[PDB]
């Protein structure tokens, strides 16, 4: 069967992080959208102008608000991705067939909406390179960052051949986790977020998304389904494409 | 030998499209700058901001002025790029050590700066599916335009892979040739511009700067050396990466 897969980058990235999957998916016959999420890719917002990840995730829960009634799609998120899709799930459960988490962090709705980012950052404190900044919006003093070119190079893609490299360190923006603002957010809620199809794809190579962190996430919110990817690293999208597309295949003929 | 090169990109376009030579000028021991030029690739402002070609060339003026004395580099320009080139040559023609022109325009100094452009319509008026605006800057009415995405596939990206294509789909943003502006600007100088060496890069199966179009501009204003690549199509930095390489080492170990 075919899908319309909407796929979502994680903070200080953008749509072009999909390059190569996109194609592949649509080799498959299957619709795809990559968004750039607000101030992320060549959206043309400053960080600074974000208050919030529910403001950040405004371009995705804008799509989906265009798509008509009866049209269902699945989402994919790489990374911090996973935060938008539980935001966007919370305001269009129905129009989700299902999501589909990419090294993904797993937000539930028994905890905090930080909680699992909270956890992340115990199992990671070390981003070495990478630099922070303080900027205020509505009040709220808000962190930002800016990824290392050493992290990007040793963590996040190990193994990405050096032409995908020089993408990361060409195209990464500053951006944010919107920690403490995550930490004062309503909780997702059962009824959306906690609604959906869940499946999982990690692989135990990951070197920012430690083994430690994704197994802890498995455990503590049981996913519908779970993949695990053999080799590769963070950006399975680049190191695995094939693996990627054939699972989200799979979840196509699974889930409509 | 090791040169400083300049990696400037056209218009629509940003750093990124430099992604596979960057890397590879690099694993040859050169120092390599691949700058985003206004309102292009992650570049902060929108082209309605910018007046002409020259606001858009400033942050490669910028760059320019940013290095110490005695340090000189080699630019190399994309298509429109050979504009920014000269405009640049201008002001800081004791910092360059040559110029390349990769299947770029070749402005001269005996006709107005628009004279390749008007060249260029000429030979090839039908950009197909691009869509044109119009907006106002310090008085002038500026003609804007977006790549349409089956140009870029066809006479742009011929036989780029998908995945480069992608990013080109992804990536591309609404800019301008200022043809009108470059039209009433003042004549690049032979003190300047003219006295730069420059050197002539293209493959006769560019689809979109055809052979008529290149060959003409050769005649028009002999440049000091001439390589002719075999195969690949406009954008030779993605489809002939390598020999593009070879070719910028020899003009490292030819000028200085």
């Amino acid at each position: 069967a075919f899908a319309h897969f909407v796929l979502i980058h994680t903070i200080c990235h953008g749509a072009w992080i999909w390059h190569k999957l996109k194609p592949l998916l649509e080799a498959l016959g299957h619709k795809v959208t990559a968004l750039d999420l607000a101030a992320s890719g060549v959206d043309p917002r400053q960080i600074e102008e974000i208050g919030s990840f529910d403001e950040y995730s405004e371009p995705l829960l804008t799509f989906l608000e265009a798509l008509p009634p009866g049209e269902k799609v699945i989402l994919v998120g790489e990374s911090c991705g996973g935060l938008n899709i539980a935001i966007a799930a919370d305001k269009y459960c129905e129009k989700i067939a299902a999501a589909v988490f990419h090294n993904s962090v797993l937000p539930d709705t028994e905890h905090c909406p930080s909680y699992v980012v909270d956890k992340l950052m115990e199992v990671f404190p070390d981003w070495k390179d990478t630099t922070y900044f303080t900027y205020t919006k509505d009040g709220k003093e808000i962190t930002g960052l800016k990824l290392g070119f050493t992290l990007l190079r040793e963590n996040l893609y190990t193994l990405c051949g050096p032409e995908e490299y020089e993408l990361a360190k060409m195209l990464t923006r500053k951006g944010s986790l919107f920690q403490n603002i995550l930490a004062k957010r309503p909780f997702f809620t059962k009824e959306g977020y906690g609604s959906i199809k869940k499946i999982y794809v990690w692989t135990d190579q990951d070197e920012i998304f430690l083994p430690e962190f994704q197994l802890w996430q498995i455990e503590n919110y049981k996913p519908d389904k779970v993949y695990k990817v053999e080799g590769g690293d963070h950006k399975l999208q680049l190191t695995k494409t094939k693996e990627i597309a054939e699972i989200l295949q799979e979840v196509a003929d699974t889930y409509n």
